[PDB]
């Protein structure tokens, strides 16, 4: 019965990315080797099984700094964080493996599934 | 060049609504007459010119309680908050006027514009 705004979700995500771009209401720093990335936990939780599981745990939910696995590649992480906030995944031959393995670690199964299709599409 | 996930934004919004439903990482209470509504400021800012303007102001950005104009109808507010988090607007003859006037106050111009089309479509 309700009216559907078909661009509203993407508009929200776009604005949330603009907020990240300005460091407005970001509440966590993700450290990946020597790089740091600020983000909104709510967005992370919405997009990643690893961050969902971390922050739903009232023991961890107020963490302000998350140190990721040192083996994780920051470029892979950065590509996935961009994806979270934009719905666009920058998959390329030079990065498919680091992205796929990072998406496995972050428990982003649709992305991993898409990464497999990409290998299969060559 | 990048791969577009066409359902990702709506999936994010759906998960953010589930987080609200569980009061996970909500950081503001909106008081409207005798009713209270918890929400995420980031979502509010993304969807409303009034909340954007309030919370971008470093003077107001850490407010945990916002008292809205007492004349605002809580049902109208509640319909608009649901819309923010779902992209579905529950517009009905019994509520078009309270929704439109609430959307004016919250500076949700596409919604106001849509409310006018609704009156014109009768
Ligand atoms: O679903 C998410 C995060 N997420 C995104 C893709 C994706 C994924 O592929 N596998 C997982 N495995 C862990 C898990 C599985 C089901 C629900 C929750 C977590 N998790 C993912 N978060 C969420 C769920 C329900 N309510 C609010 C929120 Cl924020
Ligand atoms: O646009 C919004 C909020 N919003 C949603 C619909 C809507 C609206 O119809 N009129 C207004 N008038 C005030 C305004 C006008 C332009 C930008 C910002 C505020 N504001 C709206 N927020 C935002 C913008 C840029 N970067 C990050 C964010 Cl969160
Ligand atoms: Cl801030
Ligand atoms: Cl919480």
């Amino acid at each position: 019965s309700q009216i559907q705004f078909t661009r509203h979700a993407s508009d929200v995500l776009l604005n949330l990315n603009r907020l990240r771009s300005r460091d407005i209401l970001t509440d966590v720093v993700i450290v990946v080797s020597r790089e740091q990335f600020r983000a909104h936990k709510t967005v992370l939780m919405a997009c990643s099984g690893l961050f969902y599981s971390i922050f739903t745990d009232q023991l961890k939910r107020n963490l302000s700094v998350i140190n990721l696995d040192p083996e994780i590649n920051p470029e892979g992480f950065n590509i996935l964080l961009d994806f979270m906030y934009t719905s666009r995944l920058n998959l390329r031959e030079g990065n498919i493996m680091a992205v796929m393995a990072t998406a496995m670690y972050l428990q982003m199964e649709h992305v991993v599934d898409t990464c497999r299709k990409f290998i299969k599409a060559s």
